[PDB]
């Protein structure tokens, strides 16, 4: 019954904090484009929604734009999770789960999402899980320490994420740990932890 | 492939402006509960989302709450449009379409939804149409004039929808007219 059910191959989700070197890690799979469906984080869509840069707006004014931004993230994630494909392996940078369990959760805690906004997002996630099929067979967790991650961001061209405080990266780190190490979260499927230092 | 495809009976959508007497019109179907799937507008859900009243918040502060509220409306509409059922006929108060074509569209125009917010909503609507099945066989349009509708709202039990200006109901009226008269089958009824 679920949308896109049984239309998806073996799927690997690349998880990790901001600045854990996910983009770098995924470049290594570039040359396998022919046999591997390789979907990077849809940052591009988020940067340009018919001209509006939601990502910049979210970072510049979280109390106003987190809700629409995250709602859009969720959608783009679903578009990735369900895009049809010939290939026998699929690899996604981040997932609907990291969006729900880390980023939205953290934006609730630091006041960016108000209860009414958070609840709306959660109702969507609840509906999505009952009615849309999300293939997830293996997660590769690029585990790093907040400080190493902070450093990596600092060594890169000024982006929109560049101003996030070390405090934010700590909050996010603990949330990934809760989900993928302390298994504190519905997620079922195997996690392969890699030390990215 | 689409979710809830071929799992839905003949469906009638009751459309009409706020205060066009849709609730009244639907009470007439009450006694047919046994053979008719009868789904009223999920106002109740919108009033209470784990304790948050999104409807009140939207009316009190549109620039802040329209986006989340409308996002929620869309979801509750999908929940209704896809709820499974035995019955051979289904009747829904309002629909995902009225939400998209009238209310969201109007909220864009009067500045309540900024372009970033509006586009987010539209992207969802686009996704929804390509991937979820929305059964709609007949629309009953309860057509009325803004003024009759406004008077109506005034008599009734003061809600959140009280404070609304006649200007708003005019905007909404024209939007329904554009959708339902000026380009499935529409059955127009004069509700005056
Ligand atoms: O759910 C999310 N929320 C986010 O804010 N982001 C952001 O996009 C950027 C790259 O991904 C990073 O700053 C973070 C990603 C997500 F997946
Ligand atoms: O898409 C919608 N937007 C809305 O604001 N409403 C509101 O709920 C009320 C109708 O029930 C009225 O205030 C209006 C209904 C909808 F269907």
């Amino acid at each position: 019954t679920k949308y896109a059910e049984g239309t998806q191959p073996f799927t690997v989700l690349i998880e990790g904090n901001i600045g854990s070197g996910k983009t770098t890690y995924l470049n290594h799979f570039e040359k396998y484009k022919n046999d591997i469906c390789l979907l990077t984080e849809p940052v591009e869509k988020w940067r340009n929604v018919n001209g509006v840069n939601l990502l910049e707006l979210m970072y510049k004014d979280p109390k106003k734009w987190a809700m629409p931004f995250q709602s859009y993230v969720t959608l783009t994630m679903l578009q990735s999770h369900t895009a049809p494909t010939n290939k026998k392996l699929k690899i996604m940078e981040r997932s609907i789960f990291s969006a729900r369990y880390c980023f939205v959760e953290n934006m609730r805690r630091n006041g960016s999402l108000e209860q009414g906004m958070y609840n709306t997002l959660e109702e969507w996630y609840k509906f999505i899980e009952e009615s849309i099929h999300v293939q997830a067979d293996l997660i590769i967790y690029l585990r790093t320490s907040p400080e190493v991650a902070y450093e990596r961001i600092r060594q890169r061209a000024r982006s929109e994420e560049s101003c996030v405080p070390l405090k934010y990266l700590q909050e996010l780190h603990e949330l990934h740990e809760d989900w993928l190490i302390h298994q504190r979260r519905p997620q079922s499927c195997k996690v392969l932890v890699l030390d990215a230092d």
